[PDB]
């Protein structure tokens, strides 16, 4: 029922999901002058060499690439995190125009898109249990700006025409998510939530400072996807981002000076 339209979009979500007005909702604006360097933070450990991708699919809100998380194969550790978080899936949020599309903002600047690499805390055994815990998930967020092409994204872009409509999926094995990362792992971190229903307050957010560049042709392909299912009226999948939410009693910490 929920979506991104005028009658079912983010301003309506609180009716079915009252946590939408909660104390640790995401995304947020990152005020770079107020975020404080925290020397007690550790370097991120992004260990994706053994990642096993499985499928790519259009879920009617985004497209996602899924991974085998039945073993410690692609894991996120370190930084603000305690323990080991397994990569489950990645997906994107993007705009109808290059000046909007990201969920997090940086000094109110919106990027053209935002990549979320979603990981869950193995101490909770499965992702369904993890989402019920304040430290159950860690999402690595990466901004996209439009400029040069990202070679590691092209294999994704080239298969999108096969998952145009909600409910479509395809095999997507042997994809290396390391090709989506920027050079630097400098980051901001804060406690937050899922950015779609159920908006559960279970996420340690880790937002990289360095955006990746993608080409206009790459992002244009995102914008040709459909929110609707096959044989329904075409509504382009664009502007599938939640706007920044109140920071409330939270501090955003920087890993870098
Ligand atoms: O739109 C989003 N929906 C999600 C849904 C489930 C998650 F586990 C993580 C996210 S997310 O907060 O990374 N982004
Ligand atoms: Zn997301």
């Amino acid at each position: 029922h929920w979506g991104y339209g005028k009658h079912n979009g983010p301003e309506h979500w609180h009716k079915d999901f009252p946590i939408a007005k909660g104390e640790r909702q995401s995304p947020v604006d990152i005020d770079t002058h107020t975020a404080k360097y925290d020397p007690s933070l550790k370097p991120l450990s992004v260990s994706y060499d053994q990642a096993t991708s499985l499928r790519i699919l259009n879920n009617g809100h985004s497209f996602q690439v899924t991974f085998d998380d039945s073993q410690d194969k692609a894991v996120l550790k370190g930084g603000p995190l305690d323990g080991t978080y397994r990569l489950l899936q990645f997906h994107f949020h993007w705009g109808s125009l290059d000046g909007q599309g990201s969920e997090h903002t940086v000094d109110k600047k919106k990027y053209a898109a935002e990549l979320h690499l979603v990981h869950w805390n193995t101490k909770y055994g499965d992702v369904g249990k993890a989402v019920q815990q304040p430290d159950g998930l860690a999402v690595l967020g990466i901004f996209l700006k439009v400029g040069s092409a990202k070679p590691g994204l092209q294999k994704v872009v080239d298969v999108l025409d096969s998952i145009k409509t909600e409910g479509k999926s395809a095999d997507f094995t042997n994809f290396d998510p390391r090709g989506l990362l920027p050079e630097s792992l400098d980051y901001w971190t804060y406690p937050g939530s899922l950015t779609t229903p159920p908006l559960a307050e279970c996420v340690t957010w880790i937002v990289l400072k360095e955006p990746i560049s993608v080409s206009s042709e790459q992002v244009l392909k995102f914008r040709k996807l459909n929110f609707n299912g096959e044989g329904e009226p075409e509504e382009l999948m664009v502007d599938n981002w939640r706007p920044a939410q109140p920071l409330k009693n939270r501090q955003i910490k920087a890993s870098f000076k």
